[PDB]
Parts: C-alpha cells; structure tokens; sequence
C-alpha cells in the first residue's frame, strides 16, 4: 500500500498534497517541504491561481535533485469558464506553462457546470454544460500526452455513468468530498463497478475530527485523529488529498501506510453521522441547470 | 451506401435490409431464408429461442453449395436466450448456435433480453434468477476475443440499461435490437443510441402484421405520394432515421419489395407527419413483469420508455 492503479495502468500516489488559494510564498513552500518529506503527489487547479508559484517550486526540488519529474504525479484541473471544446487545450497548455511542466499526470473536468469563456460564477454567465463534447476535446489532450490520465471532480454516480457511457477514454479519476462524515459509499460502489478511481479531497473535512467515534480509534491505535481519518480513506481504496501548510502535520499526514483499522474498529464509522460539507450552493439557482442541490449530486445527499 | 450498409462501433458493416426469422412450423423459415438470399438480402436474423436454427443451417448450407453467395458476404446474428445466462453457459450456448447454423462464427450475437431463468428451464417464477448483466456481458466478451462472435450486442435493452451497461463494459455493446416501427418510434433510445454510437436494429419494423401499422392513414397517405406500399414506406422510415430493419415477410414477391428502400425517400415534410402516429409498445414483456421478477412493472422492464 502506498499506490493505486488507474484504468490507464499508472500509478497514482494514495496521499497527495491539496492545495488551495492562499497567499503568495504558502503553497510554494508546503510543496518543497511536502516532496522533501515524501510526498509524490501534488493536486493543483488552475481556478486558485497558484499554478505560477507552484511550478517554481517544482523546479526547485528537480533542481536540488530531491525528484525527477517522473517520480511525480501532478494534477490540475479544467475551469467552469474553459468548457468550449476548443477552450479546453489552450488552458490544459496554460496550466503546463505556469507548472513549467510537458505533461500532466492527470487533468480533471473541476466541475459539471460551464459559464462563458473570461466570465465569473453570475447567472447572466450560466452556459449549459456539454459534458459529452468537453470530454471529447480532453480526450485530445490525453492523445497528444498533455495529460498522461483525464478525470472529473464533483460528478455524481449519475453524472459519472452518463459520461462513462458515451466516452471513448474512460475517465480514471473522480475527485470528490469524501471523509469520514461524508463517506460516499454509493459513488465508491459506482466507482468500483466500473474501473473508475476515487481521489477524496477534504479527507480531514473540521468537525470530522472530532467525531467520538475517530478520536477513540485514535486513542486505541496510537495515532492522531486525522491520520485514522486519512487511514480510513485509504483502506476504502481512495487517494486523499490532505491540505496543510505545518511541516509537523505534513509528515504526520504520510504516515498512514504500514497500519490499519482493524475490522471492529472499522465497523463503527457506520456510526459517524453523515452530511456534505462542500454543497455547491455557488452553482445551485433558479437560473442554473441546478435549481436544488438535489440536482447538482442526483439525490446523493 | 445510401444507407444499404450502416457501420457498427467494431468498423463492420451490417446490411441495412435483414430476414427476421421466428418460430414457424418445419421447413418454413429455411425455404425463406433461401428465397431472401435468392433475392437479394445479405443478413440473416436468428435466435436460438426459436429451436430452428439447424433448419437455418440447412438453408446456408444450401446458398453456399450452390455459389449464390460466400459465408464472408452474409451477416448472421443469433441470440442468447435468458436460460444460458450462466457465464460457464454463454460460451457453450454460442457453440450450439454455431454447430446448428453450421458456422465458424457469427457476425453479431445479442443478449436476447435483461432477464434469467435457470438453465433448460421455462419462464415461471420458480425458475427465475436475479440476471447479473455484467457478468453475462463479460462472458460475451470472451466469445468476442475469440472470435467466435465478430460482434455483440443485446436487444430488449432500455437506454437506462444500455447506458448502464456501456459504464462497465470493455468492449461495447455493438446493437440493441428493439421493437421500433411507425408506431412504436423509440425516439429516447434513437436519441440515445446516437449519443454513444450503438446501432439500433429495429424488429417487427412492420408492427408484426400477422398490428395496423401499414392501415394507419399517415402510412397510407405517404405510401400513395411517393407511389410505394405502406411495408416500404414503414421500411424506408426506419432506414432514414439510421437504423437497420429486420421484417419478416415469407412471400416472394413482397421479399424483393422489402429491398426497394434506398433509391427514393420520405421527404422532410411528410417525415413530419410521423409525429401522428399513435404511439404504443406492441412486444410489451408481461412474460417478465411479475411480483418474484426483478421487473415488478412494465415500467420498470422499460424504464420509462412506454
Ligand atoms: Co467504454
């Protein structure tokens, strides 16, 4: 354990980096110091802005020698804006050039909406999506080696099956939320049934680690409360994405790989109370092809 | 070309025109799989359901020895029934087929409907087994690897349970065989069909005379204008939306009439009209909705399409 294997053959590294918008110097700095520590694996979106400092960070562990590019797996993801079939390229080549890489691991669709090309979340921007013809132009990038695997985020069981049956490349990946509090077993059921993997983002959800139920486990095992939460993840064959920005935490956050939860510890996260943290509120609205919430996940709520 | 071909997701072209077969009495389905031949048809429709397939066999058997035509220009398709839903089943069920057809493989081999009972057994409640589809489908692919079927596919499926299966599948359904006919014109599976590059194959595209679908006045009013009978016009419907048509006319003359269905069209206006149609699900599967079925309503068989 320390790797998954996508519908591609490749290996994706079980824990990576997540990271988000924050200000300049922090991602750029937890990227060094993740690597340094051992991480093989660096989830990034083009939507938080911070692709430019991460790529100096890149180059700067390649240049100290710490890794070569191949020993990285390094994701980022298509923005609601880039949607158009012939927007999709130019901002996959966008994304390589502020990594300052050739090619990416894996390129997701960030979410099942569209708004038009330089526009933000507003509805007078709302386009309805065309997953299908999006897909097909990711499809291209994959076959130029842009991006060595394609995925989605925040696609449903439903929305995930739709796309599986009309692609001619099978997305590798579903980047969801999935925690302890949010545990998504229908998508996991969905996503074993069909060769698809499930890369959990906001594995520490922070409630979640306060749940009784983890924090006894913790107890029991000796480990901290969110390395049981990434652990719980990890023995359910999802990659986490933990984000952190404390080289103590970091460390901590990859040390889920020679222990286990025991099965009857296991069975009491049956017992976690369920409920997704991350709603989607922003592309639910009258004018959106999501008027509920309901629509946007397929009931998965 | 002009429709005479269409070409499947393996790149194989099936004849756009093929004999529906069915149970008939000995000698029937033989002595008109000869004269479509004879004829002109390049596709042949079977299933092992039918228990005929060795007459079938016969009348190849008959077509090849006389040099009408070579094995490599015919399309031959036969089917699994619900009973060899058993992955250990599915192979030997195919060998049957093609040691009865006297074939070393066929074109297109189609899982006959999402539904399983058990092996050799009828369908009554107390032989029912939950299907698992894809495991069948997995099987399937085997004979497809090995080249035992050069195409497979299913019929009977509704686009909910063809989607469901291309999700899983490594190789893709290549057909789903339904009913579809002026009456019956299975615009969400048509939509859908396109939508993931499945061909639709359309049985009873006469609306199973032996019905009123050719007595329907849209059908006689469009036949009269572009002075062909309602069967071609029917034909010729199916044709020009993209799908291949499997009628099951024994006679002769009507046979050869069956071919008259690509050097003339339904023009745009009077396609209109087909929207008039009273719609209705002639085959509608009350052999399969049951309380023990895994399809307690007609609308779950069908998911919706009804
Ligand atoms: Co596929």
């Amino acid at each position: 354990a320390r790797h998954f294997v996508l519908n591609t053959g490749a290996k994706i590294p079980s824990v990576g980096l997540g990271t988000w918008q924050s200000d300049p110097g922090v991602v750029g700095d937890a990227v060094y110091t993740a690597v340094k520590a051992g991480y093989r694996h660096i989830d990034c979106a083009k939507v938080y802005g911070n692709e430019k400092e991460i790529g100096l960070a890149l180059k700067k562990l390649f240049e100290e020698g710490v890794v070569k590019r191949e020993d990285l797996f390094i994701t980022s993801k298509l923005w609601n804006d880039r949607h158009a079939p012939e927007d999709v390229p130019e901002a996959l080549n966008e994304s390589l050039t502020d990594l300052q890489l050739d090619y990416l691991d894996l390129y997701l669709i960030h979410w099942p909406f569209r708004v038009k090309k330089g526009t933000n979340t507003s509805p007078e921007n709302f386009i309805t999506p065309d997953i299908p013809a999006t897909w097909g132009a990711m499809e291209k990038c994959y076959d130029a080696g842009k991006a060595r695997a394609i995925g989605v985020s925040n696609f449903s069981s439903k929305k995930l099956g739709d796309l599986l049956a009309v692609a001619r490349v099978h997305p590798a990946v579903d980047q969801v939320e999935c925690h302890p509090g949010w545990q998504q077993t229908k998508l996991h059921n969905f996503c074993q049934s069909t060769g698809v993997h499930l890369t959990a983002y906001s594995p520490l959800g922070g409630n979640v680690l306060k749940e009784p139920v983890i924090i006894s486990i913790a107890e029991k095992l000796g480990k901290t409360p969110a390395q049981v939460a990434l652990r719980w993840n990890i023995q359910m064959g999802h990659s986490v994405l933990p984000k952190s920005t404390n080289e103590e935490r970091i460390k901590q956050n990859l040390d889920v790989y020679d222990w286990s939860i025991p099965d009857d510890l296991l069975a009491k996260f049956s017992e976690i109370k369920q409920a997704r943290l991350l709603r989607g509120n922003f592309i639910v609205n009258p004018q959106s092809v999501y008027k509920t919430h309901e629509e946007l996940w397929d009931g998965e709520l």
